[PDB]
C-alpha cells in the first residue's frame, strides 16, 4: 500500500520548509530521500555518484540555477526521470517543463495522494522507457495450456 | 470493437442536465455504463453509501454547492477513484486547482467522441496499473507463476 | 535499437522537418514527411497508415493542424501529437479538443521528443490492443480463469 519502496528520490527545493515536507511525504510512503537546497548542490550530488531514480525539483531555485538550467546539466551526465514542482502553471513556465523533461510536473499544492501517485507513474514509466518475447511466450503458455487441457478432457 | 461492451460504469457529475445526458450518451455509445450526479453533494452521497464507479467525470463548476475541486477533496477521503476533469477551458487558475486534486488529468467540453473515449480508456488502464502496483500484481509476476504451474500441471502425466 | 514503427511528419517548413527527421532516424524509426495536411490525409486515405502523426499546430497555406487532425480522425484512430511552439491557453485548448496524445514543444530537447513519441506510441499500441480485447493484461486473465478452473479439476 504504501510499503517500503527500493526507489531513491532527490527533491531540489531551495525551501527548506518545502523541501523537508516532501520529503517526509514520501519517506512515510516507502521512499529513500535526500535534498538539495540548490541546483548545483543537486548536480554535486549526482556527479558524485549518488544516483537517484527520480527527481522531484522546483522550476524557481532561487539566485542560482534555476529548475530547467538544472534539469540540463543533470542530463548531461545522467539519464534520470525528473518530475518538476510548480507553485503555478504559468504558459511560460510550462513551455520550460515541457521542454526539459518528458514526466510533467506535480503542484507544490497538491493533495499528498496526487503527489505519491504521480511520483509512482513516473518512476514507472522510466522504467517502461528502458526497453517482444513478451507476445511469444504467451504464445506458448496459450497453446501448452491447450496442450494440457485437452488431455484431461 | 471499440463500441463493444466495456463493462465499466462511468460517474458524470455535471449540473447541466443537457451536458450530463449529452456525455452520458456518447458513453453509451462505446458501451459503458453511466450514472449522473446533478451536484458534488449528489455524488459524494452516492460513494460512501457504497456506489463505487470506475471513473468520475467531473465538472469543475457545479453550480451553488460545491465545486469540483471540493467535491474530488471530499471523495479522496472515501476512495482514492480516478477522477478526470472536464472543463471549459484551461487557465492557469483553473488548471492548478485540476492538477492539485487529480493525477488524471481532464478533458475539454469541446473535445470529441474520440478524444473523450480515449482519455476515459486511458485512464481507466492508468489506474488498473496503479492498483495492481499497489498490491505487487506486475504483470510479469503473473508470468512466472502462470508458467511455473504450467510445468507441474505438465509433470502430472505419468 | 531498430524500430519498425513508422512516423509521419507534417510540417511545412522542410528545415524544421527535416531537423525533426534527422532525429528519428538517428533513433530507428521510418519516417516520412508531408507539408501539408492535405497530404498526410491523402496518405492515410491512399491507404498507408503511419504508427504515428507529427504534426504541426501551424502549417501553411492549407488546412491548419487541427483541421487536419479531425480529418484523419473522420478515417483513422491513428494518434497525433502535435509540434507547438507556445503552449497558450487557446493554443492548448485546440490541441487537447482534437487528440489524447498531447503535444511537444518545439524547442524540446532531443530526449523529450523522443521519450513522448516512445509514450504515444506504447499508449496507441494498448487502446488498439484493449479495444480489440488482444492486449497482454485480458490474455493473462484468460489463462489465469481457465488454468485455475483446469488444476482445480486437477485437484480432484
Ligand atoms: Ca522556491
Ligand atoms: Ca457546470
Amino acid at each position: 500500500a504504501m510499503s517500503l519502496k527500493d526507489k531513491k528520490i532527490l527533491i531540489v527545493e531551495d525551501s527548506k520548509f518545502q523541501a523537508k515536507t516532501i520529503a517526509n511525504i514520501l519517506n512515510k510512503y516507502g521512499y529513500t530521500v535526500e535534498i538539495a537546497l540548490t541546483g548545483e548542490a543537486a548536480v554535486e550530488k549526482v556527479s558524485g555518484g549518488w544516483y537517484p531514480d527520480l527527481i522531484l525539483m522546483d522550476i524557481e531555485l532561487g539566485e542560482g540555477m534555476d529548475g530547467v538550467q538544472t534539469a540540463l546539466a543533470i542530463q548531461q551526465i545522467s539519464e534520470l526521470p525528473v518530475v518538476f514542482l510548480t507553485a503555478h502553471t504559468e504558459p511560460a513556465v510550462v513551455e520550460k517543463i515541457r521542454s526539459v523533461t518528458a514526466y510533467g510536473y506535480v503542484m507544490k499544492s497538491a493533495t499528498e495522494q496526487v503527489l505519491i501517485t504521480i511520483v509512482e507513474m513516473a518512476l514507472r514509466l522510466y522504467e517502461a522507457n528502458v526497453h517482444s518475447d513478451q507476445d511469444s511466450r504467451l504464445k506458448a503458455i496459450e497453446r501448452e495450456l491447450e496442450v494440457l487441457t485437452n488431455y484431461v478432457m
